[PDB]
C-alpha cells in the first residue's frame, strides 16, 4: 500500500461501496455492515451485524495491507461463490473430476 | 495433478457440472459450452458457443494442470464477478480507496 488520493477514493466508495456500506459513526447497516472504525479493529465484529461463516474461517486485524488484498476479490471470501460455477475446494476432488473428465470427454 | 478416481469424478460432474455442461460428442450447449474434446483444444473455442470476454483476456491450451487451477475458482474468470462485491482492478484504485476509507471511517 502507498498513500494515494483520498479525493479519488471518495468517489470510488460512493460508486462502488456505498450501495452496501455506510462509513460514518452510527451509520446504518445495509447488505454489508457499517464500516466506522474498521481499521482499528478485527474483521467480522461490527456491532449489530451478523456475518456469514467467513468470519469464523479467517480473521485479520484490518490494515492497509490486508484490506488491499481483500478488495482485490472480496467475492471469493463469500461462502458459495466458488462452488457456484463448479469450483472444487479439495485438491483430490479436482484430481478425481479431471480423471473422469479426460475419459468422458475424449 | 495426480491420477485419481474416475468413478468419484463422475459423481462430481453429475452433481457439480452437469447443470451447465454436457461432455458427450455432439452434446448440447447449456449455460456453459459442451466439453467434448476439451483436453485437445485451446480455451474459449467450442463450436456453436460464444463466450464472455474471458476468452480474449486469458488463453490456455487445456490440460490437467491448468484446469485444476481453473476449477479452484472458475467464477474468478467471469467478468463482473470481482466487481460485484466491491472488487478493485487497479492497485492505485485500491490505494486511493483505502486512503479515503482510513480518513472517512475515523
Ligand atoms: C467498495 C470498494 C467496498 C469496500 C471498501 C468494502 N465493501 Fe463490502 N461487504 C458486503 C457484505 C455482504 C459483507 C459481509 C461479508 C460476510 O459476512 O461474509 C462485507 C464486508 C466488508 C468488509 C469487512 C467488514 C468487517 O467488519 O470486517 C469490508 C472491509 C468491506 N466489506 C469493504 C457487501 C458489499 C457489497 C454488496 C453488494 C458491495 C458492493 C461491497 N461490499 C463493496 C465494498
Ligand atoms: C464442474 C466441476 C464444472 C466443470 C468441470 C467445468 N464447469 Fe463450467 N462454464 C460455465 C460458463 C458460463 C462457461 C463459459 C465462461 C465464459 O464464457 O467466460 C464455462 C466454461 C467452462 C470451461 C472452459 C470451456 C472452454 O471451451 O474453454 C471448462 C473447462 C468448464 N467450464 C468446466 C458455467 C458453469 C456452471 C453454471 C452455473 C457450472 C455449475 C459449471 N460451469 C461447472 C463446471
Ligand atoms: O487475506 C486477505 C482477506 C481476508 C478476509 C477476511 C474475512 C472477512 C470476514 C468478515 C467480513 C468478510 C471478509
Ligand atoms: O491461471 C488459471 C488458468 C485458467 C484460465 C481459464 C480461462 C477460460 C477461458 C474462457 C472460458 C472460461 C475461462
Amino acid at each position: 500500500f502507498k498513500a494515494g488520493s483520498a479525493k479519488k477514493g471518495a468517489t470510488l466508495f460512493k460508486t462502488r461501496c456505498l450501495q452496501c456500506h455506510t462509513v460514518e459513526k452510527g451509520g446504518p447497516h445495509k447488505v454489508g455492515p457499517n464500516l466506522h472504525g474498521i481499521f482499528g479493529r478485527h474483521s467480522g465484529q461490527a456491532e449489530g451485524y451478523s456475518y456469514t461463516d467467513a468470519n469464523i474461517k479467517k480473521n485479520v486485524l484490518w490494515d492497509e495491507n490486508n484490506m488491499s488484498e481483500y478488495l482485490t476479490n472480496p467475492a471469493k471470501y463469500i461462502p458459495g461463490t466458488k462452488m457456484a460455477f463448479g469450483g472444487l475446494k479439495k485438491e483430490k476432488d479436482r484430481n478425481d473430476l479431471i480423471t473422469y473428465l479426460k475419459k468422458a470427454s475424449e
